[PDB]
């Protein structure tokens, strides 16, 4: 029943990564370690959007990764991250991108599978194209993902009102058609 819902996956997370009973408010309280998670479901086609809100001053990266990726988002060729210090990450390369963000900020995460485009907004401000989906990643489902270092975030896949509704024909990830969505490979009993 856990994989049937759009939420963060208790079966696909670091040891210190904790998920609230809503499935959406997440934290990791280990001071010197990064702990990550992926959502229960992933996207294979379409233009979609989710939001994440920062609840404190801890470090975090948010974005998308495939099932082959490390939960340490952006440290391999299967993940894309945007981090609070104003850096995008992919294949262990951290580049200046966008703006810094922190407590009280909301990051919008845009994914256009059909055009192969990843981009982000901060409090409704378009930060620009962050990544193109590379040839090696084509035809592979992308799951919302984060990694935290002594931080707390809250996801919104579309089941609650968006603080900054998506532009340009992107729609809530939770409203993606059934045939364009893929269940996580990480499951169990609840």
């Amino acid at each position: 029943s856990v994989l049937n819902k759009w939420q963060m996956n208790p079966y696909d997370r670091g040891s210190a990564f904790a998920i609230g009973s809503d499935g959406l408010c997440c934290q990791s309280r280990e001071v010197k370690e990064w702990h990550g998670c992926r959502a229960t479901k992933g996207l294979m086609k379409g233009k979609h959007y989710y939001e994440v809100s920062c609840h404190d001053q801890g470090l975090c990266r948010v974005g998308w990764s495939t099932m082959q990726a490390s939960l340490d988002l952006g440290t391999d060729k299967f993940g894309f991250g945007f981090g609070g210090t104003g850096k995008k990450s992919h294949n262990k390369q951290f580049d200046n991108y966008g703006e810094e963000f922190t407590m009280h900020d909301t990051i919008g995460c845009y994914l256009d599978i059909d055009k192969g485009h990843v981009k982000f907004s901060k409090n409704g401000k378009d930060l620009g194209l962050a990544f193109e989906i590379p040839p090696h990643m084509k035809n592979q489902a992308l799951f919302p993902a984060c990694v935290l270092k002594n931080a707390e975030l809250k996801f919104n896949f579309g089941e609650e009102e968006f603080k900054f509704p998506p532009k340009d024909g992107f729609v809530a990830l939770s409203k993606a058609p059934d045939g364009y969505i893929v269940k996580s490979q990480h499951s169990g009993n609840a």
